[PDB]
């Protein structure tokens, strides 16, 4: 869904997703933006390797890996380390977020 | 749905949900999250006034506001002009992000 | 998700939710709609047992079953056999409807 | 959202998604399931028009209709008068669902 949280990586074929948009590592280790059956965005990483995968990371960072964990493309934001969001938002961006200003602190474990 | 952008409202009755969880701008003016029938948090704002608003504003500050456009609860995390989101989230935490750090710019309008 | 198909079951705990309403089997054996915190309809079987699951059933028949599967509630659909789906509506409705009349055929397993 | 009910149509441009699957009513008036950017169904009437609207109707018929509203697909499933729906589901199929067997009887008007 919607958001990819600090912490969490999107492994080869998952998705965010938002209405007709679509946001995908694909095997090929390209990252895509979809509009329905168009591409709008991508990071050309196509063809560089197979099987990498996505990571949004806590210092801010949101990078391509390869198998071997070699950085292959990254936003270059990586800065302090906290708990930050990349969400595929309603209106076509996605956008990364953080830190965390404040929370009611009730989540569950 | 999940997400409350920076620049807008709830209105009396509106909400964000996320599975179980519901983060509502009740008529009696209390701001309330219940996981299904039984509230978790809230500002405590009930009977204060009725059909108040809550905003989301662009200092990053999360506000309720009383019909003639009055605070009676904030969060406290007025600072810099910017692009927020407050996000329900799937472990059921309430939590505000901001400002954005990288986006791929492909909104429209 | 807004949708229980015939074979599948929700275990104790386990819902369906579609924006503010949820509806649920909960672990005293009731099965309830609430709009937020207020239940709209049940199936009063609240304290008859603990941990039932709900099933929808092939034959069109939408069941309450105790940990010894014996039936404690049930629509009274049961009827032919096929494929079914129950459906929580984006109107506040609850409503089990089928058999399957077309499909695309492009199911994966 | 990823059930169109009986009584609703899809205008040009609009659709059904449900994860990375999209069914759009393409405004070169084909008919399209989508997986991510690859079509895996379509009516195949792309040219035949401009603008076409899709309409679910109460005889449990699926239709493609021109702008002067002459029909130029159909599923053939017309059938008794009633409620139905078409929903896009999870494991990647379009099944037209009906008539309604039972309903809690809990909806807002
Ligand atoms: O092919 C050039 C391509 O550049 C653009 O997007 C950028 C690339 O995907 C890659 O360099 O990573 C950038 C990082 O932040 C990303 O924007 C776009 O400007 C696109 O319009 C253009 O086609
Ligand atoms: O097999 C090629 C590839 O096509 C599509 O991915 C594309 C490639 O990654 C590369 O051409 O860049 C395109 C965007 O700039 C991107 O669409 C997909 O169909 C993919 O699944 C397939 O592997
Ligand atoms: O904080 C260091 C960081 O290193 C790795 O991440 C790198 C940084 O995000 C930044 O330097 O950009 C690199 C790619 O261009 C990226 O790999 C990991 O070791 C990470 O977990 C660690 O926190
Ligand atoms: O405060 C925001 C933050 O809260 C929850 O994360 C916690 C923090 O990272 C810190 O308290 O360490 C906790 C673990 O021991 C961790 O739960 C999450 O809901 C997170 O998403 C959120 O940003
Ligand atoms: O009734 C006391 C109540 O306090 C708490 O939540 C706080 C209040 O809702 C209000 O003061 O706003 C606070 C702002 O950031 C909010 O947390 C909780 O600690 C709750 O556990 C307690 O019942
Ligand atoms: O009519 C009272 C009110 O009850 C519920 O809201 C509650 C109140 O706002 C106050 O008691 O605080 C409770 C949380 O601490 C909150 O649940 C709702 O049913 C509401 O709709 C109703 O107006
Ligand atoms: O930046 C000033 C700000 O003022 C109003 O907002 C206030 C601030 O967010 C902060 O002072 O907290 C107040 C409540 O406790 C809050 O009202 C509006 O005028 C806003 O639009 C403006 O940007
Ligand atoms: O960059 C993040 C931001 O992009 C989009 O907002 C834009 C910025 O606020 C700035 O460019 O001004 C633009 C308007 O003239 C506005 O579009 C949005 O997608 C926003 O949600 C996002 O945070
Ligand atoms: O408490 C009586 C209750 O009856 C109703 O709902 C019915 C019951 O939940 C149970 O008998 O199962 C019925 C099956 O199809 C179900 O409707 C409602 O009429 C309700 O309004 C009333 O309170
Ligand atoms: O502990 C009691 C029970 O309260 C709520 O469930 C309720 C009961 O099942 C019974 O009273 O019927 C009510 C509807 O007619 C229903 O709300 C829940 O809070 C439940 O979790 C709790 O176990
Ligand atoms: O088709 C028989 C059916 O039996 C069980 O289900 C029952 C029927 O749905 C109907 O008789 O209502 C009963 C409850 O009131 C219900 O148990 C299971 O054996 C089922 O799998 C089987 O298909
Ligand atoms: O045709 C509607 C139906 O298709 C898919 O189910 C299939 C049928 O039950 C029949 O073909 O047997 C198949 C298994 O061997 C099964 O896939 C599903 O998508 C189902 O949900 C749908 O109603
Ligand atoms: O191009 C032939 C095409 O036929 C198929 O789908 C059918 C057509 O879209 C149209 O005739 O409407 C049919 C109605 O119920 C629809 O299935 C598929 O069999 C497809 O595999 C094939 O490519
Ligand atoms: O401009 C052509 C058209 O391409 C895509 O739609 C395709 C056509 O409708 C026709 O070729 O059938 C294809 C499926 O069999 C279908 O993908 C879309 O990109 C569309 O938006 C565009 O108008
Ligand atoms: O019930 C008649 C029906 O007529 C129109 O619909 C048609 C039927 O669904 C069936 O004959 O298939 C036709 C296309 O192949 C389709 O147009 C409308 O008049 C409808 O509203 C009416 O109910
Ligand atoms: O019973 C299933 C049905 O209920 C609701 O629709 C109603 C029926 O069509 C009949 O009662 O007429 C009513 C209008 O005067 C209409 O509400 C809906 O929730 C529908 O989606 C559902 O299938």
């Amino acid at each position: 869904d919607n958001i990819l949280y600090s912490g969490e990586t999107l492994s080869p074929g998952e998705f965010l997703n938002n209405g007709r948009y679509v946001f995908i590592m694909q095997e090929d280790c390209n990252l895509v933006l979809y509009d329905v059956d168009k591409p709008i965005w991508a990071t050309n990483t196509g063809g560089l390797d197979r099987r990498c995968h996505l990571s949004m990371q806590s210092d801010g960072n949101l990078v391509v890996y390869s198998p071997r964990n070699n950085p292959i493309w990254a936003s270059n934001t990586g800065g302090e380390n906290g708990n930050y969001v990349c969400v595929l938002q309603k209106d076509r961006n996605v956008v990364i977020y953080g830190t965390a200003r404040w929370a009611t602190g009730t989540n569950i474990h």
